[PDB]
C-alpha cells in the first residue's frame, strides 16, 4: 500500500518526505503516466508503473479487491535495507517487490527539480 511504499523510500532516503518529493515529477512519478520519461528518475517510475500493471495481471491479485495502492503487505527497514516478508501471500509479495525495486532505483539516480510539477504538455 501507499504508506508502505512511503516508508520504503524513507528507508533509503531518510531526509525525504516521498509523498511530497517524488510525487508529480516528470511524466510518470505520480498517478497515471504517459509519454517518454524525462530522466532516469522518471524512468524508475515508469518501471514501477509497469510493475503494478503486471501485478494486476496475476491471478492471485484478481481474487482480492485490494488495489496496489491500498493493499497492505509486510516488510521491514533495517540499517537502511528493505526486506519483503515471507509472510506475504502471492499478490502482496509481488507488489512488495515492485515497491522495493523502485525505492532502490530512486536512491541511485539524480533528482532534477526542473522536472518537478512538469507540464503534461511534455508527456
Ligand atoms: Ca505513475
Amino acid at each position: 500500500a501507499l504508506w508502505q511504499f512511503n516508508g520504503m523510500i524513507k528507508c533509503k532516503i531518510p531526509s525525504s518526505e516521498p509523498l511530497l518529493d517524488f510525487n508529480n515529477y516528470g511524466c510518470y512519478c505520480g498517478l497515471g503516466g504517459s509519454g517518454t520519461p524525462v530522466d532516469d528518475l522518471d524512468r524508475c517510475c515508469q518501471t514501477h508503473d509497469n510493475c503494478y500493471m503486471q501485478a494486476m495481471k496475476l491471478d492471485s491479485c484478481k481474487v482480492l479487491v485490494d488495489n496496489p495502492y491500498t493493499n497492505n503487505y509486510s516488510y521491514s527497514c533495517s540499517n537502511n535495507e528493505i526486506t519483503c516478508s515471507s509472510e506475504n501471500n502471492a499478490c502482496e509479495a509481488f507488489i512488495c517487490n515492485c515497491d522495493r525495486n523502485a525505492a532502490i532505483c530512486f536512491s541511485k539516480v539524480p533528482y532534477n527539480k526542473e522536472h518537478k510539477n512538469l507540464d503534461m504538455k511534455n508527456c
